[PDB]
């Protein structure tokens, strides 16, 4: 297992766009293309994205192009905030994993609503942050994959994963 695998286990493999979990247009392995509720604007974002006319539909190879600049992306996203730099420094590889897969869920504006749950993370206090992880909109919303993201942050293990 790696961010990779484990992303790819969250976020599927679509060559076509499709809407995601927020009804958003989505292609690949989770590229959100627009909050916009125009197919025309999501096509213009995948031509763009990718550098040629697309009609909606791309590649694997494509695919997987997209997902590795979304994960560096992601990561480097962390490294630059001052708020989830120090916590991100401050885990174990496999939970790290973890954090990448929320922000590439979320966003930073959406894991800016956990700074409770990143101090108890930084803290060491796994069960406690688990608890805390799961009191929260991205819970709700999608609960089996927060579940595996959750369980991952608490033991530092892959076993949600298999
Ligand atoms: C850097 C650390 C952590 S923990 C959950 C999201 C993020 S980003």
């Amino acid at each position: 297992m790696n961010i990779f695998e484990m992303l790819r286990i969250d976020e599927g493999l679509r060559l076509k766009i499709y809407k995601d979990t927020e009804g958003y247009y989505t292609i690949g392995i989770g590229h959100l293309l627009t909050k916009s509720p125009d197919l025309n604007a999501a096509k213009s974002e995948l031509d763009k994205a990718i550098g040629r006319n697309c009609n909606g539909v791309i590649t694997k190879d494509e695919a997987e192009k997209l997902f590795n600049q979304d994960v560096d992306a992601a990561v480097r996203g962390i490294l630059r905030n001052a708020k989830l730099k120090p916590v991100y420094d401050s885990l174990d590889a496999v939970r790290r994993c973890a954090a990448i897969n929320q922000v590439f869920q979320m966003g930073e504006t959406g894991v800016a609503g956990f700074t409770n749950s990143l101090r108890m993370l930084q803290q060491k206090r796994w069960d406690e942050a688990a608890v805390n992880l799961a009191k929260s909109r991205w819970y709700n919303q999608t609960p089996d994959r927060a579940k595996r993201v959750i369980t991952t942050f608490r033991t530092g293990t892959w076993d949600a994963y298999k």
